[PDB]
């Protein structure tokens, strides 16, 4: 095939699989138990992100789905992707606060309908009601942030400084990329279709790298993650 948005495919295949090797061999050498969940997790975030940026460099995840006239192309693999892995980074997060049950349940459940009714947005065939969707969408990802912002930045407080520390900036760090990926949706292949799907691509791949590569390096090389 060949598709213009390849480059940023394989450049983001490359990224989530070194991370991911970085954070594995890291991860297996540690012997805290607190330490070895952390990096459990943030592993397996680009591990995830691997194997799906992996598949849509290879074909997969891919569909067209018409609306605005249009047969328009749109790469469903990224929700399976981020249905796992931005649910992940929340029990990041609020482990690291130590978080309620009740909280982490509830940031988890939001979670899932921000990418759940986000997908349902990206595959659904009237225009018009493809931002429904992504609207609700939104509200379900202020939600998860207000949580993180308020929520626990307050819990952190009970926290060590250098525990509160960390958090505020991969808090800081999420809240800001995550608030960027909406914005995407919307001007670009999915939405208004604005800004073509190589650079889009490439949008995605930088937020994405960030957001779990970066977050990771920044998490896991913090010793708010020991017991
Ligand atoms: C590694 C991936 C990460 C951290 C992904 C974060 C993704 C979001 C915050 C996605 C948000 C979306 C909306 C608010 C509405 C429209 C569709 C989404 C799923 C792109």
């Amino acid at each position: 095939t060949g598709r213009p948005e390849w480059i940023w495919l394989a450049l983001g295949t490359a990224l989530m699989g070194l991370g991911t090797l970085y954070f594995l061999v890291k991860g297996m050498g540690v012997s805290d138990p607190d330490a070895k969940k952390f990096y459990a997790i943030t592993t397996l975030v680009p591990a995830i992100a691997f194997t799906m940026y992996l598949s849509m460099l290879l074909g997969y995840g891919l569909t067209m789905v018409p609306f605005g006239g249009e047969q328009n192309p749109i790469y469903w693999a990224r929700y399976a992707d981020w249905l796992f892995t931005t649910a992940l980074l929340l029990l990041d997060l609020a482990l690291l606060v130590d978080a309620d049950q009740g909280t982490i349940l509830a940031l988890v459940g939001a979670d899932g309908i921000m990418i759940g009714t986000g997908l349902v947005g990206a595959l659904t065939k009237v225009y018009s009601y493809r931002f429904v969707w992504w609207a609700i969408s939104t509200a379900a990802m202020l939600y998860i942030l207000y949580v993180l912002f308020f929520g626990f930045t307050s819990k952190a407080e009970s926290m060590r400084p250098e525990v509160a520390s960390t958090f505020k900036v991969l808090r800081n760090v999420t809240v800001v990329l995550w608030s960027a990926y909406p914005v995407v949706w919307l001007i670009g292949s999915e939405g208004a279709g604005i800004v073509p799907l190589n650079i889009e691509t490439l949008l995605f791949m930088v937020l994405d790298v960030s957001a779990k590569v970066g977050f990771g390096l920044i998490l896991l090389r913090s010793r708010a993650i020991f017991g």
